């Protein structure tokens, strides 16, 4: 049954797997109530942090009747809240994470693992109310967690504000399963489907009752190890994170799970966007039901100390069931009876642990890490500080974006740092001079453009890693990436740009210097200025200097792995192992570059004729002109005098012939989608009209400049 | 199975009937390749119309191998094209129509009834190519049809350019049926579901083989009568349209319908956005297969004459079947054998008609109209001209919008015309003076604001009918509309404004005058300036004079019926017979006002406290203040100190109580959705913060001013 648009119906219902260009217009300006002048960086730098901290530290100790506070302190709940907000991150595509406060929107707000955090978010309204424009929910949600930690005795490594709120949810592939807590994502031995980073649909990392509900610690550890790995956490960081978290607070499963109402997005209006309404007892506090598990890890649930580990090794564990029928461990032979305080004044309870908590003692690598901390709790405190910090800042992008008086100076490898400007910067005259020098270097328009795109286009906008700043194109791994093709030139191109760097720098007027990283981008710009004149157009391509050159030591090769493009329609590259065909991988790539459909479109057309393609293949190259910047791609794409068919050599390519029956052009799926898809073709008709050529060049230059500048938060 | 976003997956899949705010951000700026400076009106006024016309005439006579031209002329095909582009229009919501050139996007590009028009659109590319930015496809598609008519000997009444192209499809409820050509839309005797205007899913009006494939002319007529009626056509207009159209061209069904490939949106990339590829013979021209019916109405298929009616009455008709097995009539006893020319040089054929063509002779009302024109073909010509003109211009809005040197001066009733400015206009000092006079009039902030909103908010953005210009609030039917509530005041308000109109006008300085229509809007603005100070805020509400006062003679009461709000969340009105609950009807209304979510939101929260509601009901009115302009609505909507439940008196309302158990607020679905829905609540938190109040006022004014000015194409 097709439905009203206002109820969700549309063209996706008629052609289930059509290309959805709505990924190229998420969070549109028109749905943003702040208006165009709004600059959060400027707002949030007026915020009195101290007052905010204290305003938060009051909300924590001021219980509220509609969700009373465990042990008269919401801190632990907030820590969980923040950990869940940041804990959706995954390294494969850099999406998830706390960076856009997405936990307040669907689907995340209604994930089973985020049960009860609806009420946690609500409790902070009085803080938001007070601070308004100057404080994003995104910053608030994780700052609350960081304040909770400090409040209850744990001194963190620091904090950074900057996270800009958005107004419609970021749409993200979370898995194929159409049922909450479902599993259709493993294959082979236990290989987790790429790009997911959770073991079941609706969870953060793993199942707290062990794999598929099976409470075997040893196995659970394999799931922990691997999911946490896919959120950028190695064994140490992972163990630090779990013990540190579970040093505070408790689970909730005081009665049957079937007396819990529907999730927020499916709840009735009177609940005011809150869900999971419990008819068991008071439904809250004492009778709270969040996970279904009823554990309290430590006997100091609102203080920081070594209790968690002391208790983990200090007892022997056996399987039991919570009052809701979920697995958990409690201590053998009624040991530690009544040593654990009740959240609301009741009598004491026995020690308890999750299945997954036992993983930290049973798994041999984790045993070794946690035993060590059993006797050296200060190594724990330190490791938890670093990993917590990393956790809630992983998607913040370059350091430049980190704001506030709580940001520490120290450089961290995982931030993919770049050096500070150490010299003066090239002015107009030196830029102009350097462009000439590059044009005479003997490097072709194709080489220069390819190399510039290679480096800059490594940026992804999800976690804002990658980009041309750093000059990492010449380091491992970027330099040896198939798509960047070391077997092609590249090394020839690098060498030549290093020679020009040194020459300019040896003869520089006084104290101006230029980085390698700036020259790579500058080369492309020059090359494009050259191809503009070759097409009888005179323009200057804008260029913003400032990039600095990282070194191999300051570049984590392993972490850079996830940015290797396994596909890039802008160079007609298509590797193996992509989850959908080429036209969809093109769009997702455009998404990751923050590009709009117009922008995506101009770049493809421009890039092709400039000779940007992988191995310089002829695919898409609809021009007779050599390294000239024309709209030829478009004009030829709309030539009905040409007839397209799959290549006989059935290889994902197409042959376009004329009246004479001779192949005239070749193209791939990525090329032809622009003339097939009715929305994209519309755009091609703008850029392929007879009056279109100046506009094509202008917009192409603007889009190119946009990609070059993507990671340049240092000047914004 | 949940899918990747880029393949269509999203939150709609998890909660099938959730509120889709994407109706309030259609055709976003970021996906428009023209840029912000683009002004079609200024582009299209540079177009040389004569050259365009000749450029189009050349395309019509220049056949192309991939779809050769019937009788060496594409005119008829373009007429059909244009008629289908305009012929999706429906009066109930004023959506469909030619105004946004939506035929080139999904779903319309792939409707069955639009089969072959993919190729018809493609033929015009050379025209668009040449004209570029100065000509929308929207204007081109219908203009082509208009040029085809003139070219083949029919002088039309005129034409207006102005249709601005869009870049993503307008999403519109076309019916519930999940199958092409399906029928789940009739009930009772044969009541067609509101708001549809076609008998089956994917058709324009009716089935050319008669109701549900049953070739009974008498019955078909009932469908024709009523579908055409719902596209604003009476019996005369309707018969004129059919005979006029079918004077030209032919149908296509030369072989089996199962040898026709999939529709455009489901076709493979190599077809370049074309569909219905036919393996029957050459697949085109002689072997063309469009509808499956093989009729050629007249023996002069590329000239305008009275052949159609001469043939209809000149013969006796019997059932037969096209080579593809569809129903049609041909002439009895081998009469007129070989008198009808073949589209590609073949031997002649017998006379033929559609089932729905025979309706025009069999139905008694149609028989009377068409018999008359059998002998008076000039009455036909005249009627066809007026009805065609109306057809392709119905959604163009106020006359101001109509551009180009081919627009005739003559006023038409169906355009809901307003008079020309006949006097000078009030300047700053008379505006300011008139505001004070209104403030002293003894009319309350509630009355003034209600009335303004009542008139202005009659605008729907789909066909751009309605609005405050015309001053039709005081005329039938707008004055006697339940929601406008004549039983309320209104008449008191009108009278008082007419008095102030005359007073100012009798004492005007020289030759300045003010219309009633301007005062209604000016009132509301004053009222709001008043409530701004009452809330300790000093602002001037912008106001744009120029509206003129229509009369009852110049106001088609019947046609204004479809604009009666059957719901309006902005005044908490909710009539009966709406298709979905109140919160959805709110959004759809916001869509019709061209409002964004931020805009919709500020208005509701402003309007409530100003006392805008239907019967001044207390619902939503979350303020202690009387006719004051505060954000109170928001602040109170986010008070957790209040607990909401349905009203015991189960009447679609809600009671919100405090700690004391006493009802403190009441609200409806429309009110509470703003605190339930996670996206809307996010907006509410902007406007409820402590720093929010200035911004609330500013944006509220901007949004109010935007609704006042909706129909003011006379100043844009
Ligand atoms: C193996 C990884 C983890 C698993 C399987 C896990 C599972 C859980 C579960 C099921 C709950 C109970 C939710 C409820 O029903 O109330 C919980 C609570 C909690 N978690 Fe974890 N968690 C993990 C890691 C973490 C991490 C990394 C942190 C933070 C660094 C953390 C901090 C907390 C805190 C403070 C609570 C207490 C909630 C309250 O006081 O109301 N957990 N965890
Ligand atoms: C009772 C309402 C109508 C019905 C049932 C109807 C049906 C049809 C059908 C089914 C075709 C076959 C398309 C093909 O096989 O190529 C056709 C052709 C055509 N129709 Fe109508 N139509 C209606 C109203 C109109 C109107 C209002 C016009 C415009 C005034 C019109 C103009 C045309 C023209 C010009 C063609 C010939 C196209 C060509 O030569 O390729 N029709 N009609
Ligand atoms: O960012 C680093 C680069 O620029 C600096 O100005 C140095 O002089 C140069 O040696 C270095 O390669």
């Amino acid at each position: 049954h097709m439905k009203y648009p206002v109820e969700g119906g549309g063209n996706q219902d008629w052609w289930p797997n059509r290309l959805n260009l709505k990924v190229l217009h998420q969070n549109p300006a028109v749905a943003d109530p702040m208006g165009a002048a709004f600059d959060y960086a400027a707002e949030v730098a007026t915020i009195d942090v101290d007052a905010l901290t204290r305003d938060i530290e009051e909300v924590m100790t001021t219980s509220q009747p509609w969700w009373p506070a465990d042990y008269g302190h919401y801190g632990p709940l907030f820590i969980r809240m923040a950990w869940h907000a940041a804990g959706t991150y995954r390294i494969h595509d850099g999406r998830g994470g706390a960076g856009g406060g997405m936990q307040r929107f669907a689907p995340l707000n209604s994930w089973p693992s985020n049960a009860s955090l609806d009420k946690a978010r609500r409790l902070l309204w009085p803080v938001k109310k007070k601070y308004g424009k100057k404080l994003s929910w995104a910053d608030l949600i994780v700052f609350a967690g960081n304040c909770a930690l400090e409040s209850m005795g744990f001194k963190t490594f620091g904090f950074g504000f900057g996270r800009v709120d958005q107004w419609e949810p970021d749409e993200v592939y979370w898995g194929k399963e159409a049922t909450w807590l479902g599993d259709e994502r493993y294959s082979g031995k236990r290989d987790l489907e790429n790009p997911l980073a959770a073991v079941q649909m609706g969870l953060i990392y793993v199942n707290p009752e062990g794999p598929n509900g099976n409470p075997d610690p040893m196995a659970a550890a394999v799931d922990i190890r691997e999911t946490f790995r896919r959120m950028a956490m190695n064994d140490v960081e992972t163990a630090a994170l779990i013990v540190g978290g579970h040093t505070f607070g408790k689970t909730h499963g005081a009665g049957p799970a079937d007396l819990v109402g529907p999730e927020p997005e499916a709840a009735p209006l009177e609940q005011m966007g809150l869900g999971w309404k419990s008819s068991y007892g008071t439904g809250t506090g004492k009778d709270a039901i969040t996970s279904g598990i009823e554990v309290v890890w430590t006997n100091t649930p609102t203080k920081w100390d070594n209790s968690f580990l002391e208790i983990l090794y200090g007892y022997e564990w056996e399987l039991t069931k919570s009052p809701a029928g979920a697995w958990q461990y409690t201590a053998k032979d009624g040991a530690g009876a009544g040593t654990i305080p009740d959240p609301f004044g009741g009598p004491g309870r026995s020690p308890t642990m999750l299945a997954t908590d036992l993983s930290l003692r049973v798994d041999p690598i984790y045993e070794r890490i946690t035993r060590r901390w059993l006797e050296h709790p200060e190594e724990l405190a330190d490791e938890f500080a670093k990993a917590w910090y990393k956790l809630i800042h992983r998607d913040m992008g370059p350091v430049a974006r980190y704001l506030g008086p709580l940001v520490p100076k120290q450089t961290l490898l995982w931030q993919d740092p770049v050096p500070a400007v150490s010299h003066d910067l090239v002015g107009e005259a030196e830029i102009a001079s350097l462009k000439s020098q590059i044009r005479a270097s003997g490097l072709t328009v194709s080489q220069l453009v390819s190399t510039a795109w290679a480096a800059a286009s490594s940026f992804r906008g999800s976690d804002k890693r990658g980009g041309a700043n750093g000059g990492r194109i010449r380091l491992q791994p970027q330099v040896g990436w198939e798509v960047n093709d070391p077997d092609g030139d590249l090394r020839k191109v690098i060498r030549t740009l290093e020679e020009i760097q040194e020459s300019f720098n040896s003869a520089a007027p006084g104290n101006i210097k230029v980085s390698f990283a700036d020259l790579v981008v500058l080369g492309g710009c020059a090359a494009i200025e050259k191809a503009a004149k070759a097409a009888g157009h005179n323009i200057t391509v804008p260029f913003t200097p400032g990039r600095t050159d990282a070194s191999q030591e300051q570049t984590d090769v392993e972490s850079f792995a996830v940015l290797e493009p396994k596909a890039d329609g802008f160079r007609n590259y298509l590797g193996k192992g992509n989850p959908l065909p080429a036209e969809y991988m093109l769009l997702d790539k455009a998404n990751l570059l923050t590009l709009s459909a117009p922008e995506m479109t101009v770049l493809v057309g421009g890039l092709r004729v400039l000779g940007a393609n992988y191995k310089r293949l002829p695919l898409g190259v609809f021009t007779e002109a050599s390294e000239s910047l024309t709209n030829d791609f478009f004009v030829n794409l709309l030539d009905m005098g040409i007839t397209w068919e799959p290549s006989p050599a059935d290889d994902g390519t197409y042959q376009g012939k004329d009246g004479s029956g001779k192949v005239k052009w070749t193209g791939s799926r990525v090329d032809l989608v622009f003339g097939s898809n009715s929305e994209l073709r519309a755009l091609v008709e703008v850029y392929g009209a007879d009056d279109a050529q100046p506009k094509f060049v202008q917009d192409f230059v603007a889009a190119w400049d946009k990609v070059m500048n993507l990671d340049r938060f240092d000047v914004r």
